[PDB]
């Protein structure tokens, strides 16, 4: 039944110098066209990229392919539900690798110190 | 089936300078009674609140309730068995909860090292 | 079902101590053969065995520590399949453990920031 499991960790400072020395590109590389957009107006962009770049690490090693088969970051984005727990939603090719894999539902789990964010994903039939 | 999974991630120092702040509040806070007569003598009590702070919080998570308070931290605590693995035990509301969810089986694991502990929780049917 | 869970963090820089006080002596105790042979010549050394590490405490921690003794890391060897993807294999004790457990699946995931690697591993039947 588990179809497959990721793991990711982010030291938040690491992500402060990337910004520092490339501006956007990270964030345009890790988030959506929609969470890029949050992510400009965000009061504390550097923890919020942080956390959404361990999840988004996560679900894709979960999704375990190589280059054959990208779960490109711009193909999913990372949610909020009405709990406050991180959700996964796909679209385009990402819905489509999970249809092939027949992914039926998916964990997400997040947390957060000072100085790291931790993900764990596990994808299930 | 798998019913939730959490994880936490916990700054040693950050509940150190908590405790000197604060005192006992923290425990008090996060520990069960068992577990407070338990701290109140240990040898590493920041440590030992650490990392049972670690575990409870990332079950807290994995039940995922939508209950207020519904996995108190005053209704579970934590214990190793023959093993050397961790095990939760639920009485109360917790333990309703686990019923009503159809819980199985409770997998429990944490780590640490000098400055952090880390914990994964999964809930299975 | 889930047979097991585990979980690990490695501070890096306490496995380059521990280097520094007795050479080879770790990475000798804790590394397969095959592993071996890799990290006599690797571009990172420390980094790998700490890695290793991470991935062999974890899938301890999954059978059970307790269990049983004879049980050893270099018996948890990891290896990168054609994807790159961290997996195990088991020798000796351990690969008799996961036959009587009724081991099918193994699952692993392996993350490193600079300062800290982390491991996660799943047993199922
Ligand atoms: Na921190
Ligand atoms: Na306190
Ligand atoms: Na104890
Ligand atoms: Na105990
Ligand atoms: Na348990
Ligand atoms: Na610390
Ligand atoms: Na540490
Ligand atoms: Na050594
Ligand atoms: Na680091």
């Amino acid at each position: 039944a588990i179809l497959g499991l990721g793991t990711d960790i982010v030291e938040i400072a690491r992500i402060e110098a990337v910004i520092a020395r490339s501006g956007d590109r990270l964030a345009r590389r890790v988030l959506s066209d929609n969470e890029w957009a949050i992510w400009k107006t965000h009061h504390q962009p550097v923890r919020f990229l942080a956390k959404r770049f361990a999840v988004k690490e996560a679900a894709a090693k979960a999704f375990g392919t190589g280059i054959r088969n990208g779960l490109a970051f711009n193909q999913f984005e990372v949610f909020n539900d009405e709990l406050g727990k991180p959700r996964l939603r796909l679209w385009g090719e990402a819905l489509k690798l999970a249809e092939k894999l027949g992914v039926a539902n998916m964990h997400v789990t997040l947390a957060d110190e000072r100085h790291y964010a931790c993900a764990t994903v596990i994808i299930e039939s």
